[PDB]
């Protein structure tokens, strides 16, 4: 009928691939906001144009780093605000920034566990971050919810998927690390996330996070992309 009506589009510049400058990035943040703001799309609410920029061959925002937010012409740079705007700014996000402090505290730290491990193979750091996952998986367990705070995604979800991907193809890639059978809740909820179109659309191939890391440690384009999606045991 009228323009008028249009839900808003928004637009999320992300990082590309650091071997083919085309394919979306290993960015946790961008990750994470990508999927935030799919799910509100989902929901009708906007619409989702993702851009992707190589950051050393790039083409009004100067010194800053993706994701950034574009939403009818204003720009949010800084991620905490990034993550406000879509809160308190985007039709659906009050919903989707649920209130848990359980979880928050939960998942908290999570990333530079992961991190630390990676430095070079140490069982003691490995088994830092597996303690980690074992009180995320006994939380899923005693909720018995498909996903943190119920059977609906939150941002929590949306912060946490993303890690558990890197930690299974970095960790497995780097220091062979894999995440136990007997975390059932937790492989549980990975099954889910690979269901998930705002999971899957968003996630970049294990050649991308490994070479992610790779840069990261400054170790050394034609592997086509795979992704990680296995499940280790029955669901
Ligand atoms: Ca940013």
């Amino acid at each position: 009928g009228s323009s008028k009506f249009d839900v808003p589009e928004i637009e999320l510049i992300i990082k590309a691939s650091t071997i083919d400058g085309r394919r979306k990035g290993a960015c946790l943040f961008c990750q994470e906001y990508f999927m935030d703001l799919y799910l509100l799309a989902e929901l009708k609410t906007i619409s989702l144009k993702v851009t992707t920029v190589d950051m050393q061959k790039p083409p009004n925002f100067e010194a800053t780093h993706p994701p950034i937010l574009i939403d009818n012409g204003l720009a949010i740079l800084e991620n905490e605000k990034i993550e406000r705007h879509i809160m308190k700014n985007i039709p659906g996000g009050y919903n989707l920034f649920v209130q848990d402090k359980e979880v928050a505290t939960l998942i908290e730290n999570l990333y530079v566990k992961l991190k630390l491990m990676l430095v070079k193979k140490d069982e003691a750091k490995n088994n830092a971050l597996l303690s980690h996952l074992r009180k995320i998986n006994d939380h899923l367990s005693a909720r018995n919810t498909r996903f943190l705070t119920g059977d609906t995604m939150c941002c929590f979800d949306c912060e946490l998927m993303p890690r558990l991907q890197h930690i299974r193809v970095a960790g497995k890639y780097f220091v062979d690390f894999e995440i136990p059978t007997h975390l059932t809740a937790l492989w549980r909820y990975m099954y889910h996330m690979y269901q998930l179109d705002a999971f899957t659309q968003s996630c970049p191939a294990d050649q991308d996070i490994i070479n992610h890391y790779k840069l990261q440690q400054s170790l050394k384009e034609l592997e086509t992309p795979t992704f990680t999606t296995y499940i280790p045991i029955d669901i």
